């Protein structure tokens, strides 16, 4: 099984074969198709603190099709289309767990750099030819097939932004911000216009305004421009803010309504959240059920992400152009370049 | 009238003169009996940068008797035993007005320091004989009359603990941090136990622990003690942070269980907020509607603030005090001391 992956924290990705272990009774083995590039790969293969256990292999917005399935899978057959997101299990009987959010399992294990029994000893994620994962954390994928490869960013980029939106009740009658206009603030402008609410994109240039306008926002603000921010004093049911480096939280604190929410979901003066009530939150991903949920969901509304194909051999040269923002606006691997 | 106030903000506050309206067919003249000493008043006479109006009389924890009443007034009568708190008027027909939520108008009238028809053009406090307020505003006392004095202090550093404990619903099954253990953190104590939730009181010293356990916390963690703190990791549905200049944030963020909030009252690591979608929030007094509801609550329950009655013109000294933490838990004027 062919992959690309790191060896140690300063080399670049590289060629590299891994095992994957036999399908068990509830296992799916997956033929990955396409995986989409996330800056969480970037982080783990690069950060010296992400506690990256060697071979690293990132990769986790993974869609493809089954290839074989255990003798107790009921959800999948063989030739369905699904998905992969960052979790392929939890300990399945947390309050977490049982509540349909594996995702905040304090023993959830991560498609890659978590502990397994499976060689050699942590996950390995997409950017590779097959994965085995156990059903209950496989997504079907409803999309058209010729949609596959911009449907991957949705397991993750699309996820972390519909959970929030959801949980804090995007929607008609409400005004949603969304903060940075990247791979994550991309699925979020696309998913609040979907989700019927009032969108307004907040970019830190100019250069991005109409980029956002074409994304599906309803209103647009350069956040450098006090003019255009305080337009919007006090208006704001809830802002997603998928900045990775959020600057000037204090602007957008006074840009919510009383009771208002800004919730933080990329990689702060209390006075404006007493006055007011407002809150600031935090959200990662989403739990299975809402996974499956989000997809569905944008099935029926032809929903995808805008996307960049690449070589798997051009990962490295593409994480460069991430951290530039170059890329509109997700690098999506096409696995069968693996060989 | 007799009434102490500052004309400066580096004056102490002495002696002088005032005026009051009037009674109007909405309002209510009151005798003012007692008057707690809230921290507001004292940055309010003393900060540079409080926008206070000379001559500032500070007091918005004030409970009294009613002596007359507008024709129009339809909830109380002379002989009554009631209240005033932050608030003396808003707009009453904004979201928050119409919602009970009068303390987050935007053009809420505070008791001190707000721009008023009324002579000398901005609003004069607690800290005097009388005080005419529309009757919206007035709260009925339902405590017997030997405790007014030690219901004064309810007003406001109560509601301001009573609002937030009500809105993240502490209660039964529900386990309740109070940080700090002055005169909000006293109240908060009181009131989350009362309510009947598990309470946890911190303090960040071993000198405070006793009086915590008497105030009726179940536990004590003194938040120095990294051991103590982390035998609470992941363990609070919500946790009242009351400290004036609260630190350590990150440490109080991580004993919150998932979806769980801190709400700050008093006058952080983003990590921590989203690998558990946990809060950071803020809360200030509380609506009149409320306020009448938590006043009939403590009347109910017989609950009421530990005070220390002082005179009049001894509110210098107790600024100081209360800067070193010096009370327990709240200094209340004798405003018969006046003349
Ligand atoms: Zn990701
Ligand atoms: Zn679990
Ligand atoms: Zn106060
Ligand atoms: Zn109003």
């Amino acid at each position: 099984i062919k992959a690309v992956g790191a060896y140690s924290a300063k080399q670049p990705l590289e060629p590299m074969d891994i095992t994957r272990r036999e399908p068990g009774p509830n296992d799916v083995k997956i033929e990955i198709a396409y995986c989409g590039v996330c800056h969480s790969d970037l982080h783990q293969v690069r950060s010296e603190w992400a506690g990256t256990v060697y071979p690293c292999v990132p990769g986790h917005e993974i869609v493809g099709r089954v290839v074989a399935v255990g003798d107790q899978v009921e959800k999948y057959a063989p030739g369905d289309l699904v998905g992969v997101g960052c979790i392929v299990d939890s300990c399945k009987h947390c309050e977490e767990c049982e509540d349909g959010l594996e995702n905040y399992c304090d023993h959830m294990t991560g498609t890659y750099n978590s502990p397994t029994p499976d060689e050699p000893g942590h996950t390995l994620g997409g950017y590779s030819q097959q994965i085995v994962v156990h059903e209950r954390y496989v997504l079907r994928i409803r999309h058209p097939q010729e949609q596959l490869a911009a449907v991957a960013p949705l397991l993750c980029a699309g996820i972390t932004t519909y959970s929030p939106l959801r949980h804090w009740q995007a929607g008609p009658g409400k005004k949603v911000g969304v903060v940075g206009i990247g791979g994550l603030g991309h699925m979020g402008i696309k998913l609040a216009h979907a989700m019927g609410a009032h969108v307004v994109a907040f970019t830190t240039s100019e250069a991005k305004r109409e980029a956002a306008k074409a994304l599906g926002a309803d209103e647009v603000v350069n956040s450098r421009n006090a003019d255009e921010m305080a337009a919007h004093l006090k208006s704001f049911d809830f802002i997603l803010n998928t900045v990775a480096a959020p600057h000037n939280l204090d602007d957008f604190t006074t840009l919510l309504k009383r009771d208002g929410t800004m919730t933080l979901v990329g990689a702060p003066e209390v006075f404006n959240l007493i006055m007011k009530r407002r809150a600031i939150a935090g959200s990662m991903i989403g739990g299975i059920p809402e996974t499956q949920e989000m997809l569905d969901f944008c099935a029926e509304h032809g929903i995808v992400a805008d996307i960049e194909m690449i070589r798997a051999d051009q990962i490295n040269e593409a994480y460069e152009r991430m951290l530039r923002g170059d890329v509109k606006y997700r690098f999506v691997i096409d696995n069968r370049t693996l060989t």
